[PDB]
């Protein structure tokens, strides 16, 4: 099965580890064996000042790759959004999109692996954003994921082995003259902080 | 202590990764140090003609638990019903989906308690032996798929299997549970192949695909 | 950010695996990268003489946190009560609005303590509870100290550890570690002299999934 999903993640934190705003909305194409995505879109929000932005970006990707279904971040047991819970706002959108493409948009939320994969990529693109904006940043990553930074790419991985080894990967130019570290958010258990400093 | 628990796990999936029915119901005997079971029973259902509501599974679960309990005489029976550890023979609408299911479990547990003095408790996901039964269910579902294959089998929550020449090993993927596992002797056919990968519809659940 | 937190954990269990009482209350100083504590205080209860209202525990927790905070001067104290991070100074019955009904009896003891300590220092005590990593680290240390207590106080003893943690025994120390990799590798170490004539085993609590049992048995 080919699935398009979307989620928003990554948060700019203040000096007291309190979130200012979210960083990245990502749409991903996920196919078997459903551990990662090689095909995705990113929309950077403005962190320093929603489910709609996810569903829109998902639709944009779906028209490009023609998936079997779209997963949205709403936990409703996988019910088709056109056959519908604030996400009733998206029912008419789900209705007309199905009529146009034959693609079902389903409210599966936290039960969805592709949504989780989209979330991991949001974390990765949040780090990329940090790499490309850093004199010091605190980025709050999505729940239990870590990143590795190599010369030409960032790797994202879920910390939960129960998820079966979900991961992400984004090629990007990693600048010299930076210092990064990764550590637990003291205020939010199971969430990691990506702190970066320009040398 | 000596505990008997039961559960039903393993689901034949369709093309849309949605379950058509359940496969294996297992009763286990668990003793110290409570990581696995050396003594267990299994009952297979018909997955292609299954009561997906849950009534059938829980009936099979309590019947099979009782049966194993008669043989091994455990201190107590754990049922996969997350209701605070209350005795099933006292399950009323008052003490409380499960209201309906209590209707066909309460008299049965009451009868069994009168025969044996052994309580059947609705402890559910708080029970390690229940979880061990669930893991064995996944193992027996995989054994079943090895004998009825192609197939798409949805495994119980966060567990994987390894397939040897002479046995199937199941293990929890959650290290927080403390290394829960199970083994089942079996033979493995020729002219087949299998993969284990995330169920894209059910986070933290794995899929066993075989051809 | 430098944080002092406290929690009470570790339980003497009966052979039906039910807690008789809690053992250790621990206050910890936690600094970046917030994985462990190298500065901590411990107070032992009597598990056989224990109040599971939780009143005695939260009282012990706050006073021990304050005592430690006076010596290390943290930016903030984390208390294990999950209320969203409200300052305990401002914890009145008006602000509370059975969870509500319970914390208004406790507020009569907690609020003035927090108030007095803030006036002295400007340091806030926040009711953050379970989302706090330093609280979790305190909990891990409580599990460690409960084992140390059990080692010193045993012909057999079942120690119920706090949720998903293990302990390792070394010749000169006890190590505690979270079993949840999602927490990023939280742990703690306490130096002790391990007594002879005893054996130990770590295994799952069959009645409480994700809780381990540390059982000690006298030798010979
Ligand atoms: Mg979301
Ligand atoms: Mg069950
Ligand atoms: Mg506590």
């Amino acid at each position: 099965m080919r699935i398009v999903a979307a989620d928003t993640g990554g948060a700019v934190l203040d000096e007291s580890f309190q979130p200012v705003g979210l960083i990245a909305t990502v749409a991903v194409l996920v196919e078997k064996p459903y551990k990662t995505s090689k095909r995705f879109l990113v929309k950077y929000a403005d962190p320093y000042n929603a489910i709609r932005d996810e569903i829109e970006l998902a639709i944009e990707l779906a028209r490009e790759v023609s998936p079997d279904v779209i997963h949205l971040d709403s936990t409703l047991g996988g019910i088709e959004v056109r056959k519908l819970e604030l996400s009733k706002d998206l029912q008419p959108l789900a209705k007309k999109f199905w009529e146009e493409t034959g693609i079902e948009i389903i409210a599966i939320g936290k039960s969805s692996v592709p949504v989780r994969i989209a979330e991991i990529y949001a974390g990765i693109f949040s780090v990329k954003w940090a790499l490309d904006n850093v004199g010091g940043l605190l980025v709050g990553l999505p729940r239990y994921m870590e990143v590795e930074i190599k010369k030409d790419k960032i790797i994202g991985k879920s910390l939960d082995p129960r998820e079966g080894g979900l991961y992400g990967e984004v090629k990007t130019e990693v600048p010299q003259g930076i210092k990064w570290e990764l550590y637990p958010n003291p205020l939010v258990r199971r969430f990691m902080v990506f702190e970066i400093t320009s040398k």
